[PDB]
């Protein structure tokens, strides 16, 4: 009965304010409490730049854009790509960053997405 999308606003993190940094011990863990997280409004996001990942834990899990056209509502189509030791579960667009628990730091904007559950 999930919708197949969710219209989620993502609090952005900056990555040395982020306490919980990651997700999990396997690739198939993180993708799960990345998911129970996004549906618990528990889920924040770290945009890549250079620094970014080696301060964060690994599996990673990041969300990535999954379509050209689609950005209802200013939301932009992402769906979930798992990482670890260099090889990907998944493929898809460009990386709109790394999803990590939010555990109530103060973000520095808001990113909208219509999520791919599953
Ligand atoms: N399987 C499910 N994955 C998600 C992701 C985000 C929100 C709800 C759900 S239920």
């Amino acid at each position: 009965m999930e919708k197949t999308h969710v219209q989620l606003s993502l609090p952005v993190l900056q990555v040395r304010d982020v306490l919980v940094r990651g997700f999990g011990d396997s690739v198939e863990e993180v993708l799960s409490e990345a998911r129970q997280h996004l549906k618990d409004g528990t889920c924040g996001l770290v945009e890549v730049e250079k620094g970014v990942l080696p301060q964060l834990e690994q599996p990673y899990v990041f969300i990535k854009r999954s379509d050209a056209r689609t950005a209802p509502h200013g939301h932009v189509m992402v769906e979930l790509v798992a990482e670890l030791e260099g090889i990907q579960y998944g493929r898809s667009g460009e990386t709109l960053g790394v999803l990590v628990p939010h555990v109530g730091e103060i973000p520095v904007a808001y990113r909208k997405v219509l999520l791919r559950k599953n």
